[PDB]
């Protein structure tokens, strides 16, 4: 029941997310939801994530395929393993001139899931090779 | 089904048991000969061989602890997912790292996992290599 509602939770969250519905996104989050970004900072709350998706998508657009989802169970943490295919379509900071170029990793992210909604998100990938791929 | 998961993650929490003893036969025995090894931020390595240098190599400048271990796994039970929180000191300089003299971090990590027929065929490692470095230089 819990391991079903709480991958469910997360299969929705990323099938928002490769529609491109932020909205439907936040809606499954806590309103002081912890966003770890890889090799970064913790910030917290939705309008944080909200602003961290929309500054992704001035430069970036992606998707997430094959993503494998695991969980306890008492589905109250979630595991997801993905492959991110994607276009750097606007020149962004610290990165050379958008081209079109296309990008294709390995990522991971794991979810506390709590009073029915997601109050963690801590992404993973290698950045190191991200950066190789967008030059 | 749940008996594939429950393989699955008794598997790998035994794997984290046996790293938290340092116990590297053991994690070892639950690898498979062809096991690839996803270092954070880093290249593949693949084989028993390497992986047994590595725990060598790493044992050599650090000391770790796992704490927090929750491991989660797929109803096939062929891909497992692990959170955990180190807690570790850097001893003895490790090859193009600031200088070791003891520096304390914790930390979270994760891992994920291909599980074929009770055995580990991939570990994947994560964390916060700038949040590590930030620790270690403090
Ligand atoms: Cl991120
Ligand atoms: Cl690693
Ligand atoms: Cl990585
Ligand atoms: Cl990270």
């Amino acid at each position: 029941s819990n391991r079903q509602r709480a991958t469910g939770l997360v299969q929705a969250y990323y099938e928002a997310f490769n529609r491109g519905d932020w909205d439907a996104m936040l809606a499954f989050l806590a309103e002081d939801v912890a966003h770890d970004l890889n090799q970064g900072p913790r910030e917290i709350g939705r309008a944080a994530f909200a602003s961290f998706l929309q500054r992704m998508n001035d430069s970036y657009r992606e998707q997430l395929r094959d993503i494998v989802v695991t969980a306890n169970d008492e589905g109250t943490r979630v595991g997801a393993e993905y492959v991110v295919h994607g276009v750097y379509h606007t020149t962004d900071e610290g990165l050379p001139d958008a081209n079109g170029q296309t990008y294709v990793l390995p990522g991971g992210a794991f979810f506390d899931v709590r009073d029915g909604q997601i109050t963690r998100v801590t992404n993973y990938y290698n950045l190191q090779e991200w950066i190789a791929q967008v030059s």
